[PDB]
């Protein structure tokens, strides 16, 4: 699973 | 699963 | 799945 | 399935 | 399924 | 199915 | 089924 | 079936 | 606007 | 807006 | 803006 | 924005 | 925003 | 922002 | 953010 | 933020 | 931040 | 699982 917080 | 937070 | 918040 | 917010 | 919110 | 907010 | 709000 | 609101 | 497919 | 599909 | 799939 | 997918 | 895969 | 992958 | 696998 | 994978 | 791998 | 706080 993948989560990115710019 | 995918989750972007720009 | 895929959620993309801008 | 998807979700996208611009 | 497919939500896209401009 | 599709939903479209523009 | 297809729902488009412009 | 099909929905749109200009 | 409401769509709605049973 | 509001969509439901059952 | 709301779409419920079942 | 609301989309849940059962 | 809220996705949610049941 | 809010996914939940069951 | 949020993003929760099970 | 969080992400959590069980 | 966190992330938790169960 | 990958998390990226930039």
């Amino acid at each position: 699973n993948n989560q990115q917080n710019y």
